[PDB]
């Protein structure tokens, strides 16, 4: 369990990849970590981030309710341990809007391309680039499933407690924001 200070990470290599920028000596690269017992992100090493700090873009900070320099608690995250079999995303509904032509199929491809294997949960706020434009994505709801079942046993979830891994078979539903 690490204690890290939140810093802004606007560089597009990170800001568009929806990752938690960490120092190589705080966490290994590309693993799941959970912040403040609620927010799960995939890690990404950065040599330009002070050991003891963790970088997030504006949307991720808004989601966690973290202000700059705010101390935060981070721990390696084990999805199985957390939710057992109901660990994969069967579907995910996203509220999408232009950052401060609507193609559902293309937006979905880009989403899987950029975030496959990442964990998502309702309420999660992230930034995604699509054909030269930046968009704010808010995960509205999720449908967690056990890949072993021919159909979901659980209902569509709206709470941040339900977390699931994005796969190439996850149905992605976008909603032209407001
Ligand atoms: C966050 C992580 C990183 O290395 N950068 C570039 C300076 C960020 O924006
Ligand atoms: C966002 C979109 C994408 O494909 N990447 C890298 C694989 C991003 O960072």
């Amino acid at each position: 369990t690490r204690h890290l200070k939140v810093s802004n990470c606007p560089n597009n290599s990170y800001a568009l990849a929806n990752v938690a920028a960490v120092s190589p000596n705080d966490f290994p690269n590309n693993i799941y970590i959970i912040i403040d017992n609620l927010f799960v992100f995939t890690t990404r090493h950065s040599n330009d981030i002070p050991p003891g700090t963790i970088g997030f873009n504006g949307n991720q900070r808004t989601w966690g309710g973290w202000s700059l320099n705010q101390d935060v608690q981070a721990k390696a995250f084990d999805l199985f341990k957390y939710s057992g079999k109901q660990s994969y995303l069967g579907s995910i509904d996203i509220d999408i809007s232009f950052r401060a032509v609507f193609d559902q199929d293309e937006l979905a491809k880009q989403f899987v391309r950029c975030y496959e294997s990442q964990i998502f949960s309702p309420t999660q706020y992230l930034i995604m680039e699509f054909q030269g434009h930046f968009f704010d994505l808010k995960i509205r709801n999720v449908q967690a499933i056990d890949l072993g079942d021919i159909e979901p046993t659980s209902a569509v979830a709206t709470g941040i407690e339900t977390k699931g891994i994005l796969t190439k078979q996850t149905q992605i539903n976008f909603f032209k924001g407001r």
